[PDB]
């Protein structure tokens, strides 16, 4: 040792010990009284008799500094060490009620700490004991907090319900209140999603508690506490509500207050459930069947007339009552709407959206300029959010004209509206510019808001002069982007509406930017197909779209630009398309043919892309579609012959090889000569077949003797037929020198 040495031993057993104790204190978790020592100090502040009531020093408004600073040396001891976490555990559980009082006036970051000192579920009960009674008595301030704690100790244990049903009567008792309605909604979705029906059947059974008690004529006044919790939980649970609302005598009580007491208060409250029960095609019905003389008579007091009719609207009782027509009607709406009674413009619109369809109602709205101009307005700028898609429906049913041999006899008066119609659109959408500044709030509006947008384009296609202006304006753009997303009938029909944009537009001047063969998928949609469909559920593909989509899809082709070869190469190029395109080439039906042979006519014009397919002839499958052309040559519909002519008139010359190799082919020559003499009267029919003869003969040699060529050699048919083209008339301006260069190798 060194302690047991000298003259004052102290052996350093005693010195161990001593160190031992030093060292004990000096190797245990630090700052930890310090920490518990602020706590104790902050609930020293707790005896101040009447429940810790928290002194004004703290309560106040400028003491937000002095909270904040409790708030904090709160948290610390939370959430530095566990010995100082498990210190304000003891103290808060402790005294629960303090504990409650202390942190209320605290940010609601707080509560995971009060949360936090709670260690396991059974720990929380004195605690949701409180809870109850907080909220019961109504005495204690703040309710979003004191819930929010409810909220946060629902999602962080695994209750019972036998535990937290409180919740349902406490809550509902108070739904009058908006800062609890509010974190009632929440609280309950929570509930619902955890106890199913053990909870949606406690609620059924509380409100049963409330008809019985308002059937009696006891209470706080129950009906109330129902009516408003009704038309609140409506949503949230749409199937429960109703197996309530019906409930035997309740349909009844309702009235009676209504009737033989004013309540005024009460009344709108009432009209404001009809109104959010409208969900089943039968609730519609059942309140009508049950609640109509109240509507009716409604109708009286201003303060109660909007939410009387939008319950009339809604349910479409309006076609029953003597009082009232739809032109009054919906000038209840439109007068509301007129920048005035703000309470009034949202629900009108609604209201408006659906009066809309009737046309009685639609002729009315496009007549009133003004109103329209506010609508305008009230879309654009305003900003309105909600009553966007009321005011973007109004303006799809507002643009909406309807849909629709030789007939000299003899009414008109479609020629009314339509022309109406035509003029609204113009003036109003298109001048507007409404079509483009859709354009730029489209990534923002609400899926349902976005397919509003699509049917008022839509109803601008329907007439083509409308369709170059409403191009700049983005629509092509709007369209397609929308198309990038999900089978519903909108969908088909913004699919029409691209197509009869594509049909009436230059490629150029529109796919100028973002490439064409993005609009081709949804074009070939408006056409058949071998794989198994897309979506599925409802909505047809009519005959008449696969004529439309043809036309627009042939346009496409025309072009002349790297992008056409581009479109052409992806059509002939996807083996479904091909295959698509290459049967309605035999289809039965007219204007599909045809239009089919004019696409490929067009295809044809940017060769390697779809050549090979007609004119290889080595390929068993080209070979067949070659025949096949050649008979189309020959068709009664005399606008494909020129499609079919025209065909044959380019590659022949396009591609020597092709001609010489067609001198060969019989009724190839034989067909083209015939049409070419019993059909000369046609214009463009003979131009086409003349450029085939003209590079036909092309590839014939006239002093190589040693081979000839005799169909188009001899053959006093055409020797002679092209003689009649020789003696003047519509030979053509330029295809004529042609013709006797032509004879110069006949005999």
């Amino acid at each position: 040792p060194l302690s047991e040495k000298g003259n004052d031993p102290i052996d350093s057993s005693t010195i161990d010990s001593l160190c031992a104790a030093f060292d004990k204190t000096l190797k245990s978790t630090p700052d930890v009284q310090k920490y518990n020592d602020a706590i104790n100090t902050i609930f020293q502040l707790r005896q101040k008799s009447e429940s810790g009531k928290m002194p004004a020093d703290l309560t106040n408004s400028e003491a937000l500094k002095d909270r904040q600073k409790i708030e904090e040396i709160l948290t610390r001891s939370y959430q530095d060490h566990s010995e100082s976490r498990v210190h304000l555990s003891k103290l808060i559980q402790n005294d629960i009620p303090f504990a409650l009082n202390l942190f209320e006036i605290l940010s609601r970051s707080s509560i995971h700490v009060f949360v936090g000192c709670f260690s396991n579920k059974d720990a929380t009960i004195a605690l949701l004991n409180e809870l109850q009674i907080r909220i019961h008595y109504g005495e204690d301030t703040h309710v979003t907090y004191l819930l929010s704690i409810i909220l946060q100790l629902l999602n962080k244990f695994k209750y019972n319900f036998k535990e937290v049903r409180f919740l349902v009567k406490e809550l509902i008792l108070r739904i009058s209140e908006d800062e609890v309605k509010s974190m009632m909604l929440i609280i309950f979705a929570e509930l619902q999603s955890s106890f199913q029906k053990d909870f949606d059947k406690a609620v059924v059974d509380f409100m049963s508690s409330l008809i019985v008690e308002a059937e009696i004529d006891v209470g706080n006044d129950p009906l109330s506490i129902i009516v408003k919790t009704l038309s609140e939980l409506y949503p949230s649970l749409t199937t429960l509500c109703s197996e309530i609302f019906l409930t035997k005598g309740l349909s009844k009580l309702f009235k009676k207050r209504v009737f033989e007491e004013q309540d005024l208060q009460f009344t709108k409250e009432l009209l404001r459930l009809l109104s959010s029960a409208c969900i089943d095609e039968t609730m519609r019905t059942y309140i009508t069947e049950n609640y109509l003389q109240l509507l009716e008579r409604s109708l009286n007091v201003e303060d109660v007339q909007i939410y009387s009719a939008l319950v009339l609207v809604k349910t479409w009782s309006f076609t029953k009552l003597t009082c009232i027509n739809l032109k009054q009607l919906s000038e209840i709406f439109i007068n509301a709407i007129s920048r005035r009674i703000v309470p009034k413009v949202e629900m009108s619109v609604e209201a408006l959206a659906y009066l809309s369809l009737k046309a009685s109602v639609k002729i009315m709205i496009r007549s009133n300029e003004s109103f329209t101009e506010i609508l305008l307005t009230m879309i654009k700028s305003q900003k309105m959010t909600h009553c966007l898609y009321g005011l973007l429906v109004i303006m799809a049913n507002l643009s909406t004209l309807p849909e629709e041999x030789x007939x000299x006899x003899x009414v008109g008066a479609e020629k009314a509206a339509k022309e109406d119609i035509l003029l609204f659109n113009e003036k109003y959408i298109l001048r507007t510019e409404l079509i483009s500044f859709l354009k730029r709030e489209m990534h923002n509006l609400s899926p349902n808001c976005k397919q509003q947008v699509v049917r008022i384009i839509y109803n601008i296609t329907r007439s083509k002069n409308f369709i170059p202006q409403l191009a700049q304006q983005g629509a092509v753009k709007i369209i397609l982007e929308y198309l990038a997303n999900k089978g519903e009938p909108i969908r088909i029909l913004g699919c029409r509406a691209l197509t009869r944009m594509l049909i009436f537009t230059n490629p150029g001047l529109i796919f100028k930017k973002y490439s064409a063969l993005n609009a081709i998928p949804f074009l070939f949609e408006l056409l058949p197909r071998s794989t198994p469909v897309d979506d599925n559920p409802d909505e047809q593909i009519k005959l008449t779209d696969n004529y439309e989509a043809l036309l627009a899809l042939t346009n496409l082709a025309s072009s002349e630009t790297s992008d056409g070869e581009e479109v052409c190469k992806h059509i002939v190029s996807t083996k479904v398309y091909w295959s698509t395109i290459e049967n309605l080439m035999l289809d039965e039906n007219v204007p599909l043919q045809r239009s089919t042979l004019e696409l490929i006519s067009n295809m044809m014009s940017h060769p390697l892309t779809i050549a090979a397919k007609f004119f290889n002839l080595e390929n068993p499958q080209s070979l067949r579609n070659f025949n096949i052309l050649v008979k189309l040559l020959q068709l009664s519909d005399v606008e494909s012959q020129r499609a079919v002519a025209a065909i044959f008139a380019n590659i022949a010359t396009t591609i020597p090889l092709i001609a010489k190799e067609l001198l060969t082919k019989k009724e190839l020559i034989e067909n083209a000569i015939q049409v070419f003499a019993d059909q000369i009267d046609d214009i463009e029919l003979r131009q086409r077949l003349l450029m085939l003869f003209f590079g036909l003969f092309e590839v014939i040699p006239d002093n190589g003797t040693n081979e000839v060529y005799p169909l188009l050699q001899e053959n006093q048919k055409l020797k002679d037929a092209l003689n009649m083209s020789l003696k003047r008339g519509d030979s053509g301006p330029e295809f004529s020198a042609a013709i006797p260069v032509i004879l110069a190798k006949i005999k």
